[PDB]
């Protein structure tokens, strides 16, 4: 299968995607793939292999490789990854991962730098019920994943993040849809300063906390830069009223941060409305939101998710 795909966002800018599979290359019915993704903000190139295990589909190892760069706000990083997975499903629809990635990482938080390295296990549940794949009417998405390291154990410090995620949608009435979202993250260590940025925390942008830019909702070090936060929270309430075929309505209300603190969430909100338009080039989805926590003006966000 091949892929090439364009994007615009109000978070990266323009945006270029690649996709490379290789469905069959030997009688065990391994596969092969490439992908790629170009923005201003952010670079990446990434390879994979794939062994069906028994049963085919629930079953399998998947071994990758990955690079990232990345200047995002005040921090940077080069990241390199090495990667073993195993999936298997029970018919429930709990589908669990397990993992280990090696990861070598180089960057820059506010004025400083590092260079620092992971070999680290992580497991994942995931739960996803849908109706159709063009016309969702109701569903949900729940995303769970842990993943830790043990310093001396090829980790420069002791780590275990925990992110996850949960997605519902109901229509009611004669089509009027109700889409609601949380996300929720957290990294406990005895090094926080060893601890590079894609362990960290950030928020805000389109599918964080809507009238803030991406990435801006975070915690400042002594200097003023926005230097990542050990915890965030993000949620988010969508009204959607159908206006005409492929046309849709929303108004929505967001809440969210990054922080240090359990005691100082400093919950920043924002609130707002915009337009959705199923074209046959996605989902788009075009929003005015105005913050009203900090110092708010307005805003407009462009997208082309789910
Ligand atoms: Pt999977
Ligand atoms: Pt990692
Ligand atoms: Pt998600
Ligand atoms: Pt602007
Ligand atoms: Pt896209």
């Amino acid at each position: 299968t091949m892929g090439v795909g364009l994007g615009f966002s109000t978070d990266v800018g323009a945006r270029a995607r690649f996709n490379w599979t290789r469905h069959w290359v030997n009688a065990e019915g391994h596969s092969l793939g490439f992908e790629s993704e170009i923005s201003a903000p952010r670079q990446n190139v990434g390879a994979w292999y794939e062994i069906p295990l028994d049963p085919p589909l629930t079953d399998k190892l998947r071994f990758t490789s990955g690079y990232q760069f990345e200047d995002l706000v005040d921090t940077e990083s080069k990241l390199l990854t090495l990667g073993g997975e195993w999936h298997s499903k029970r018919p429930d629809g709990w589908q669990r991962v397990v993992s280990l990635n090696w990861m070598r990482e180089e960057y820059k938080l506010g004025d400083d730098s590092g260079l620092s390295s992971f070999l680290m296990p992580g497991i994942g549940y995931s739960l996803l019920e849908t109706d159709n794949k063009v016309d969702p009417s109701h569903g949900y998405r729940l995303q769970f994943n842990v993943k830790g390291a043990k310093e001396g154990l090829l980790a420069d410090a002791d780590v275990l993040h925990v992110d996850a995620m949960a997605k519902g949608l109901t229509s009611f009435a004669g089509g009027h849809r109700l889409l609601g979202r949380l996300q929720v993250g957290g990294i406990a260590t005895n090094d926080y300063k060893s601890i590079p940025p894609s362990l960290r925390f950030f928020a805000g942008g389109d599918q964080s906390v809507r009238g803030y830019d991406y990435r801006t909702l975070s915690p400042e070090n002594s200097d003023g830069d926005k230097i990542g936060g050990r915890y965030m929270i993000a949620g988010s309430v969508e009204y959607q009223y159908p206006l005409a075929e492929r046309w849709r309505l929303a108004t929505f209300v967001d809440q969210g941060n990054a922080f240090n603190s359990l005691d100082f969430p400093s919950i920043k909100t924002g609130v707002g409305f915009g337009v959705r338009w199923v074209s046959p080039v996605g989902p788009l989805r075009l929003d005015l939101a105005h913050a009203l926590d900090d110092d708010g003006g307005f805003r407009l966000h462009f997208s082309m998710g789910p």
